[PDB]
């Protein structure tokens, strides 16, 4: 069966960029809500042995009748299971992502500009990401809960524009939310999934 | 262009269902970008002279270049416009399509669990919606600001699931929300809605 990953932290240490209601609720409520759906489809199947990553990857090899759950509740893990760990309370800008994305973007800020425009123009739920697509940085987003990797990308960093990620700190106020992000990235955890995908 | 349209009750009026401060900031603000963003799109076109019902049930003809933004912020426009009327202070839960409810379901509160079910269901953003579908009563949910017109549909009753609807007083409690709903629905304006349904052609 899959496990609910503790947050890494204290639900206060993202204060005040991210404030400590929203991240007992949504690690203790949504998160685990998509772990019960994930597990009421898959345990007792041949996908229980699968890590979450293999099984979003391949949507395929899920049987019609439990397929959305997988999707949805799969994604709903695997999304919020990366989200915890690329946030930290002791954020800081260096590392190979970094060099990469100053190289390719011209400076970290053009990126944060494409990142926020993408991020902010993702109409109703789901997220923002910075993928590795054949080795290449790219943005994109996502609905609800889809993930690049099902399209053949590897996720390194992601940014929940659910309104529940959000709402209680800054209501409608979405681009204060992307500025806050910055300062509670873990540029270590986006070194980590670049270098995993190679 | 198109104006937002003003509440017929203060911000406070569906307290403690609906609490003040999203009244206030889904009005003002979230159906406010919808209307501005409408208007960005359509004003000093052919659009701008036709009514959002109009242009929502035939998206497919609305020129390529601003179809999503129509689609979104149009959609947008026209539920919230529907949800404002939807509610009330003074409910009664009585009248024509009560009536009808009763027969199909067999009781209000089966047709409550059934709407509840399919709105608690519907995953990420959209909207439950009660349609009249070539005559017959169905319970049905859309994403985002999609809304059953464009599938020929007419809605008599809306209710918005997008976290910004319920997330400062319910959270993560969807159900809680829909259970509260109950107690504010104007079931004259949606008599009035199945009534111009049954003539609509
Ligand atoms: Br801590
Ligand atoms: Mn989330
Ligand atoms: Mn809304």
């Amino acid at each position: 069966a899959f496990e609910l990953p503790n947050l890494p932290y204290g639900f206060r240490a993202l204060e005040p960029h991210i404030d400590q209601q929203t991240m007992e609720i949504h690690h203790d409520k949504h998160h685990n809500t998509y772990v019960t759906r994930l597990n009421a489809a898959v345990e007792g199947t041949d996908l229980e042995s699968k890590s979450i990553e293999e099984i979003v990857a391949n949507l395929d090899s899920v049987p019609e009748n439990i397929q959305t759950a997988v999707r949805n509740n799969g994604g709903g893990h695997l999304n919020h299971s990366l989200f915890w760990e690329l946030l930290t309370p002791n954020s800081e800008e260096k590392g190979t992502v970094v060099d990469k994305i100053k190289e390719q973007w011209g400076s970290l800020d053009a990126f944060k500009e494409e990142f926020a425009n993408q991020a902010y123009a993702r109409f109703g739920s789901g997220w923002a990401w910075l993928v590795v697509n054949d080795g290449k940085l790219e943005i994109v987003t996502t609905p609800n809960q889809d993930n690049p990797l099902t399209e053949g990308k590897t996720p390194i960093l992601g940014l929940d524009v659910w309104e529940h990620a959000y709402y209680l700190k800054y209501q409608n106020k979405r681009p204060d939310y992307i500025s806050a992000f910055w300062n509670v990235v873990n540029w270590e955890k986006v070194d980590e999934l670049y270098n995993a995908a190679k």
